[PDB]
């Protein structure tokens, strides 16, 4: 059975990867980029915070000063770090506070594998701080997603190899770094944006410990 869950955030324990696209879009309309919509923003799901930046800049063959490429993640990471203030318990996914109930209970380990560094504070609002067995620090792996380590890095803080683990993601970036890990990943979205070569559910509602079993089985 499987012996770990590494969780994604953004998108998957709550709407937040919402907040990320009109935070980015925001910013590169600001800059004179109007290419940041919802399909483009498939490739911003995922990514890291200076990597999202740089995609965005090279969708318009933009080229800035250092200076200003540093500004700009910074002024989108603050429109967005206002954004998020008022997230509370009421904002976390249908299924998701039941599944880290119930995974608890079976001692399966859970393990936050995001990008993000407004994990920590979202889970606090969100009161999930208590779940996780523990926080994979986005800041110390080498690679972001798509590339595996963050994942790597999750399962490794519980203890538990990445080959006897799920990963729950909503990005493609994400689904491929779950792949390249050794864990099994289960998505959550579209087909259409996330393909149909894995296990793909419509909504978290689906991600039951009965399903991940059904899954892993
Ligand atoms: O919250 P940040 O900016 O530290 C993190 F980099 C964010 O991670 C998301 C995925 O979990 C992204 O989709 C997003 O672009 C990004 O800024
Ligand atoms: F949506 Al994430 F790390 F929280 F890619
Ligand atoms: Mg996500």
């Amino acid at each position: 059975m499987f012996k770990a869950v590494l969780f994604d955030l953004d998108g998957v324990i709550t709407d937040t990867a919402e907040y990320h696209f009109r935070a980015w879009k925001a910013l590169a309309e600001e800059i004179g980029i109007n290419g940041v919509d919802r399909q483009f923003n498939e490739q911003l799901k995922g990514v890291s915070r200076e990597d999202s930046l740089q995609k965005i800049l090279d969708l318009a063959d933009k080229k800035v000063s250092a200076e200003e490429f540093k500004e700009l993640a910074k002024r989108k990471n603050d429109n967005y770090v206002k954004m998020i203030q008022d997230v509370s318990p009421a904002d976390v996914y249908p299924g998701i506070l039941q599944l880290l109930k119930d995974l608890r209970s079976n001692k399966i380990k859970i393990a936050l594998a995001s990008a993000s560094k407004n994990g920590p504070f979202l889970l606090e609002r969100m009161n999930l701080t208590g779940y996780f067995d523990a926080i994979a620090d986005p800041a110390e792996v080498a690679a972001s997603k798509p590339a595996p380590d963050i994942f790597i890095a999750a399962a490794h803080a519980v203890g538990v190899a990445p080959s006897e683990s799920i990963g729950l993601e909503d990005s493609q970036a994400g689904i491929q770094a779950i792949k390249d890990s050794g864990a099994l990943p289960i998505g959550v979205g579209r087909p259409e944006d996330l393909g149909d070569d894995i296990v793909i559910v419509p909504d978290t509602s689906h991600y039951t410990l009965e399903f991940l079993k059904e899954v892993w089985l």
